[PDB]
């Protein structure tokens, strides 16, 4: 597959070898403020990262992903929309050329510069792979990025990226906390939906935070220097790796806040 966000390959043209592209819970979407309901069978979100091994960084040709230990529960999500129990496998961002755009989710048609998604996968299928196969097979918890103060808990994968330019890349990125790219609040709206990018499974529960957290210019500007080319291949900056808001069909955003 050469599925990509370039003008030939771009989300438009998945639905070709992808026809679940066009299915009936496809993410991300618009989340309109005024129509989520609080839902009170909501039980306690909980973030257990305190015991997150981080391992290694990977430039894939589409996103960087910073990948964990996940042969063991060391940084799990529970609680909230979730059943049982579900590993962190790996992080990555989707972002802008510009900070007018960048986001996959919306808010009220509001974009943002950048949108973080923290993939988790339910314990229950054993390994990831089962798990895509699933309905409830992910967790994903998205976060919003804005434009602002830098992030200081991002800082030490912003300076590894000089190192992963490059698709195929990767660095040794152990002991990273991935608790320092959290907003104070945890508040947050979920609803059934799928992978962002090929193959577009619909395997994931979103929980995207209301509040986004806030990194720098030069944070965001560092981000837009990577490649989604190979080595020594014709330089195509890695910017606009996010796919547009799909239709919400028959389902319900719900908010864990009242
Ligand atoms: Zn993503």
């Amino acid at each position: 597959h050469h599925w990509g966000y370039g003008k030939h390959n771009g989300p438009e043209h998945w639905h070709k070898d992808f026809p679940i592209a066009k299915g009936e819970r496809q993410s991300p979407v618009d989340i309109d403020t005024h129509t989520a309901k609080y839902d009170p069978s909501l039980k306690p979100l909980s973030v257990s990262y305190d015991q997150a091994t981080s391992l290694r960084i990977l430039n894939n040709g589409h996103a960087f992903n910073v990948e964990f230990d996940d042969s063991q529960d060391k940084a799990v999500l529970k609680g909230g929309p979730l059943d049982g129990t579900y590993r962190l496998i790996q992080f990555h961002f989707h972002w802008g050329s510009l900070d007018g755009q960048g986001s996959e989710h919306t808010v009220d048609k509001k974009k943002y510069a950048a949108e973080l998604h923290l993939v988790h996968w339910n314990t229950k299928y054993g390994d990831f792979g089962k798990a895509v196969q699933q309905p409830d097979g992910l967790a994903v918890l998205g976060i919003f990025l804005k434009v602002g103060s830098a992030k200081p808990g991002l800082q030490k994968v912003v300076d590894v990226l000089d190192s992963i330019k490059t698709k195929g890349k990767s660095a040794d990125f152990t002991n990273f906390d991935p608790r320092g790219l959290l907003p104070e609040s945890l508040d947050y709206w979920t609803y059934p939906g799928s992978l962002t990018t090929p193959p577009l499974l619909e395997c994931v529960t979103w929980i995207v935070l209301k509040e986004p957290i806030s990194v720098s210019s030069e944070q965001v500007l560092k981000f837009r220097k990577l490649n989604f080319n190979g080595e020594g291949e014709p330089e195509e900056l890695m910017v606009d790796n996010w796919r547009p808001a799909q239709p919400l069909k028959n389902r319900q955003i719900k908010a864990s806040f009242k």
